[PDB]
């Protein structure tokens, strides 16, 4: 199954942005000049090359966790992490020996608080070792992989720190005009990658003054994790100290320039309707409809000399492709610059009753041009439709219209693209179970999977999706209602779960496609389900009533009811008006005209005293005192 | 940015209704008559003009609010509003002096309860002043804009009223045959606007008998709010006392009639396939396919004499547009009434080897007609697709297919249309923040905006949407996970929030459209995110696990789990079976055969006594008594 | 209204499976051979007939319910059902006399527990009577329709059983190659319906060995429910004892075989572009584009002799349909097998300046073929679009593209089809109310309906949907905000609810379709709503703020906020860290350096004692003891 390998792509950061431009206008191609020409043209747009240069990021996560230890259990009373960038000497030590210290020494506005890794009060060094989230364009070298659950002595509230020095090596990508590069994780900095010390006017720079360091001949270790690797001196290295991280990169070298060509497509039949100055290339591809101004762009122009020779030959071959001797060439090659920005160039071609033949050919050409002109609108319609379908599942739409497996994610108003991460591909066991072990009456919705990220030894838990791609998480449970005939696609083979235990594998042949079933299927059987009906017709339709199986329709008819559930449910365990007071309303609810005022005043005084009494009673020491005095009185009775 | 002004259109009442008719059928245009004609026709449908006449509505909102006042805080023990229509003399006073009373005097079935504005027990008068929700088709003149939070004396439960006399001036719209008009706010009445006293048979009337008043020469003030304006006597005014409002309007005058024409479109090439009686106008616009019966509609007909002359000239000009002398006219103009109801009229045109030319022309015409016939189906398909896309975002779909900014809202099964309200356009500050100030760890999803409704001085709070339109509310928060690169479109300029603090404005050029990127993009970068992965692989995937960023797909896989959350969460703080009883089950849960019965009986008696004891204990006076007796006993020990 | 009868189709089990195959490829039809032919062909695909044979299923549901009875109310302390298949002798008794016993006698691993229907300790017999869920393809004969709410003696915890013997008669459907048949309810078994005792190699069998019984001449009662019906001896009957049911069926007889033909369609104009071996039938239907290998399939083949004669005649008639004498036949009929698997057969046809005419005809044919070739892609695009629209409402999409009323439901990755159940059609009262009677401030979203399932006398409750089809449940409530103008479609007639009380019926003519309104509507009115605005601009936008009326858009902007509501709401009434302990954190929260440790230790000891004291206090007997000793001490004071 090399066609569809396991992939966990549901996450996509920046470095790629695409949009769905709203307004595109089609023309009205019947102003003048019922007579018209035809030739052979080839089309290509303008593109720019990006740059990838493998930045590095240093960071140090420190978290406090305070807890209390009972005799048999240990309660955690909350925890809080925070990220702080390391000082410069620590970064020098990291880049020189691939080991970092275990004592952070920040100062907060009046004095220093020397934190420690394990409250051991030592200045030791810790190595770096690989982490369990690898890629082809990412790596980590965290130094404390585990978490510390030290129970400690009973009845002793104590707090601990977990300094977790880390280095990561991502790959960034910047585009023209090269004045901000976004890394793989998501960090964005407004500095040109080509900015060395003395290129302020030529290359952009807008970050800060004393947050920038350029080092020449910086001895950097080749690969972290190995205790003693081999060093290698780079030319220039740049550091960009931020408030919570440190970014570093190699000062890149000057860019190569060849030209901007794409080779969009090469057509074979075009139609030209010259109105007055707006030569229309009504191409017969039914997807190309351009416009240009009636001026040759001077083929000997100083912006396209790479394709200058390559411009001619292809046209010639396409001529010899189909126009051997019946069709004769007409003039030299011509070059037109369109309104969009793409250069398109073409070669003209041509071939009593001769007048009749010419009239027939002209009429047919006019008909075809008008048909294409009317066809122009469905492209606008399709873009409009996709602009709304992309709100349901961007990944599917983009992968369908690009013919590549692509993971995309919304970023407010513009999509962000990325490829798919690839799992080990060897150890992925699909459990033959769907029932939640702990909870009776609830079973998973999609089979649970246990994959393993590359170059690691730590298992995970995800759930199978469509086309054999893993989606993260283990929380797609659902109440479930026997019998069931779930079938999951892993093309070209489908799993068949019957009553939630893995009946058998089935080859994908006994499920007729709707496309091949446009004709009359014999007859639907009109089946029924009795558990759901018996549950509805006893009025406890709360949880198992429906699972919204036809989701996006049946789901929005119920949401306004869940909102009321949540509101009413929240109001009761939400701080009331001093629940003891809640009776007074009922006291006035029944009857009473003016006794209510005096009753309210007396109740106010009484409640003022009793609330203090109860507040004293709630502390354990006060409760013990009450118990002691009660026992003492009872003993005194004797 | 005059192209896209700020607008707050997310609300749309009636007065406009549109539908998505399901079944439209395409024909089979090859019965007979392979030979066929062609001409030039122009098409227009039938429309009717509406009527807008600026009704007025009087109302009086009165609300009770009861509260208790502690020493440092004031609790509100609920409140309730209610709307009541004012009596007739109050309306006369309002329309004569633009000031209304402050004492409502309803009777409830046995006696009168004279309410008062502030329990001041006076019969004063209050002026009317403008409200903070204006429009081009709405206004209000509320008399008490604020709310009364009078603390009052401590320890005194008291209730207050807030009589809030109001008048509003909307604009209604009614359509043929003029027998019900719906106002802007949403009120609908079944009375023809032309119904004066003596038009029962000619104009509809179906509301009631003693709920209608017609006044001649009613002295009405010109504009409320000004203490002394200039009066103006209208001809007839009508009042329609309802149970909770009073509607009034001017008795309109008799309608003008000219004709019903639309000028749908003017084509240039048509194709006619006369089968036996069903002349088919297979127009070359690829969107027009009509049918009619083989009978001229008698151009000298008494329903279209306005366009009678205008019918001919346009055809002539289009002839001179393209048919100078090669194409000769054929007969007189002809008029056909289609099956839909639209009248279409046309002028016929025409021009050894002549037979060959005729055969070629006929074959080409047949081919084009068949192509259009096959094209007829995609319109049905597109309507079917839009019928389901309209369930995702009606406003976007309707604005796309109408090329106007339109706000629409479902009304059960039929859409309701309206334009967009326009804000002051001058003072709209977009805050450069996204973090919720009070709650740490939660930050907004779209930037928060502070606009200002026209002709007011009271700020509001809304959130920015797409294409620079404000959507109401301040509640789109979300847990959020650094780093972020949010980009919001305000065409043609996009805001860029990096880590939720307003990095900088960016011109909309560095985001390549997918339409212009049909070709091969270089390569996606395969990025990753470590915070989400570390959160998943420790099994606390509850709140920050996912935000359903690719919403409508990832959202319905989780809904059945939120349902279980809500159910289990509700069950516990929901009235149990007298929680003291809950132990008995466990008492029988472990073991026991027949001791359970006796234990249950004894527990029943004990619980019967103890519940009464606890009910006595819960009142503050009983608690104070218990405290007093305990202290007295302890003192007595001494 | 026979066009749209009431139907309750929202449920669909298996027995029908369809799929949405992803990749379909269009060709490039310009390799070679600019010259090309044309003929007349007819097309039909391959289909297989299914089998329906009316299985039977026996089952016995037994449920335990334990409860306690107070003096005025009766609490139920949970209940649990379970399904168990009956033994063989009980099934023999059921099939011989249509009455079943009331005493289940299972054994659990060490001894028998004889359950009883009502703890009456008797071995009586109970009849079978019809149930209130009937169909054309389902029935039930449950023996205990009601539920037992016997109050019993006060203060006596007791449990009861409700044995509910049942038999059902569904209809299954199996398809080629007949090796698993799925019943209507949802049960699936992997046995060929034709498997009698001695067909192991010819017919599949994969269930088990000692879970199968074949009985010859089994005297089976004709119809259950009647105390004494007429018997009828079938040939062979098969039982398939499962763990919780018993399935039975008649051993079917050998299948008939005629042929596999469908008669897809009969075209009239085709275009053939023979490249080298891949004759392309570029049909002019604009939906047919095939491919085959250059070899006749030997019309005298032993797989299609049924249509062998019928193959010729239709072609002939279509010739006489349009080709009388101008068009002459060319050779004999030819038969081509396509790549898909469908056989298509065709008859060729044909008809100085002759060369010119031939060139014109060839050029036109090439143009039309290229247009169809370019058209091939929109079918792929439409399938891609429907693959995502089917995630919103499968029923609507399938019913639109099949032109039949079809209820479909997702089954993981493949759709399941069924027709619509039909209600009595006579007694369906649509209540003229929408306000929830018990709850003030909440009113239904769609009108509530009271239908009645066929052949029953037990009312139900459902809600009206679109196109006059009932959807089950009574839980689509919503907070609601006057005024309202709801209009519900029951084509061709719409209900109009104004302020939620059934204003009047309206014929469907005063709502203009968007399809007929492509032109300029006069002007939208720009209406407004004041209740919603006043609710927003006072900051209590929690429940009535919005109902997500434009659902699928406004709904996913709020979901991440409901998630936080649920999380925060759950955390508080979720088992805390022994709430008495919660103070210690605040004790260390303010200040303290080392007194916290000693305070924590003392608090630990005190809490250890006090928790035991409170646990003793929570039992009713301990509370009564405390009350007794307190009263005794107070009396002793005297
Ligand atoms: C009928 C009477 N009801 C009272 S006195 N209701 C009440 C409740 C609350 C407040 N005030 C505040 O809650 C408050 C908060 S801040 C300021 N005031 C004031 C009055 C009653 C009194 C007794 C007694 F005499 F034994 F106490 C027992 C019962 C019994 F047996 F039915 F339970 C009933
Ligand atoms: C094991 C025994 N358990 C009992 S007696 N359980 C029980 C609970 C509830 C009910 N009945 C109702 O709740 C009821 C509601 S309406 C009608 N009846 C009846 C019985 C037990 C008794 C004592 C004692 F003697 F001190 F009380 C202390 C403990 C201790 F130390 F473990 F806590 C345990
Ligand atoms: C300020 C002082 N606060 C204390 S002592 N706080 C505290 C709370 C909890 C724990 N420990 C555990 O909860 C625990 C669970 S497991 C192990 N330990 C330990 C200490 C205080 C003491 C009194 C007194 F003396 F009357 F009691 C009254 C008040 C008053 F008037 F303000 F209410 C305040
Ligand atoms: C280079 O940068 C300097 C900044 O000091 C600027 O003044 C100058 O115009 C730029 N260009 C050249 C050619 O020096
Ligand atoms: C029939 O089934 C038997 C199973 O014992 C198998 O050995 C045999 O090959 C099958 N076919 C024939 C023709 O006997
Ligand atoms: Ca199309």
């Amino acid at each position: 199954t090399t066609k569809y390998p396991y992939r966990v792509c549901s996450m996509a950061q920046g470095t790629d942005l695409i949009r769905f431009e709203r307004n595109i206008v089609c023309t009205s191609m019947k102003p003048i000049n019922e007579d018209l020409d035809e030739g052979i043209m080839v089309v290509y747009k303008r593109n720019i090359v990006a740059h990838t240069f493998k930045v590095r990021v240093y960071q140090k996560v420190l978290t406090f966790r305070r807890s209390y230890a009972y005799i048999h259990t240990t309660y955690l009373l909350g925890s809080n992490t925070e990220y702080v960038a390391p000082p410069m000497w620590e970064i020098h030590h990291i880049n020189s020996h691939s080991q970092c210290y275990s004592s952070y020494s920040r100062v907060i506005a009046g004095t220093v608080f020397v934190a420690y890794h394990r409250d051991s009060y030592e200045n030791k060094t810790m190595q770096l070792m690989p982490d369990d989230y690898s890629n082809t364009h990412s790596t980590r070298y965290v130094t404390v992989k585990d978490q510390w659950h030290s129970r400690g002595s009973t009845w002793l509230y104590r707090e601990t720190c977990n300094l977790n020095c880390m280095v990561t090596i991502t790959t960034a990508r910047s585009k023209y005009p090269y004045h901000f590069f976004a890394t793989s994780t998501g960090d964005v900095v407004d500095i040109s990658p080509f900015y060395n010390g003395t290129n302020r006017n030529a290359s952009y720079f807008g970050e800060n003054a004393d947050k920038f360091f350029i080092f020449p001949n910086y001895t950097i270790v080749s690969d972290f994790g190995r205790p003693n690797s081999a060093l290698e001196t780079h030319r220039l290295v740049a550091f960009l100290e931020r408030a919570d991280s440190v970014i570093s990169w190699d000062i890149q070298d000057e860019k190569n320039v060849t030209c901007q060509l794409t080779f969009w497509e090469a057509s074979e039949r075009t139609i030209r309707s010259e109105a007055e100055d707006s030569y229309h290339f009504s191409s017969a591809k039914m997807t190309a409809t351009f416009l240009s101004k009636k001026q040759e762009v001077n083929m000997s122009d100083s912006a396209l000399d790479c394709v200058r020779d390559e411009a001619i030959n292809k046209l010639q071959q396409i001529f010899n492709t189909s126009y051997n001797q019946t069709y004769e060439k007409y003039g030299n090659v011509s070059v037109f610059e369109t309104t969009g920005g793409l250069v398109v160039f073409w070669q003209g071609i041509k071939q009593q009753l001769q007048f009749t033949y010419d009239t027939l050919r002209g009429y047919i050409n006019r008909a075809l041009a008008q048909i294409a002109e009317a066809w122009c609108v469905d492209q606008r319609r399709t873009l409009e439709v996709f602009k709304e379908l992309s709100k349901i599942n961007p990944s599917a739409i983009l992968s369908a219209i690009y013919n590549k497996p692509i993971a995309a994610r919304f970023m407010g108003d513009v999509l962000g693209l990325a490829s798919c991460v690839t799992i080990n591909q060897t150890s992925v066991k699909v459990l033959r179970d769907m029932n939640v072990k702990e909870s009776p009456g609830r079973c998973y919705s999609r089979p649970v999977v246990i994959f393993n990220f590359a170059n690691s030894s730590y298992v995970q838990y995800g759930q199978l999706g469509e086309d054999n791609e893993i989606l993260l998480g283990n929380h797609r449970t659902e109440e479930c209602q026997l019998p069931s005939l779930k079938i999951f696609i892993a093309g070209n083979s489908a799993y068949e779960y019957v009553d939630y235990l893995f009946k058998r594998m089935i080859d994908l042949s006994s499920i007729s496609t709707v496309d091949s079933m446009i004709a009359l299927d014999i007859d639907p059987l009109e089946n029924t389900d009795f558990r759901v009906l018996e549950l509805y017709s006893q009025k406890e339709l709360r949880s198992s009533n429906v699972f919204d199986l036809e989701e996006i329709m049946r789901e929005f008819n119920s949401y306004k009811q869940r909102v009321k559930y949540v509101e009413d449910k929240v109001v009761d365990p939400l701080p009331p008006y001093l629940k003891g007071l809640d009776d007074l309303m009922s006291g006035l609810g029944a009857a009473g005209k003016a006794v209510g005022v005096a009753i309210g005043a007396v109740g106010g005084a009484v409640a003022s005293v009793v609330e203090g009494v109860a507040t004293f009673l709630k502390n354990p020491f006060g409760a013990f005192t009450i118990i002691l005095v009660a026992i003492a009185v009872v003993i005194i009775i004797y």
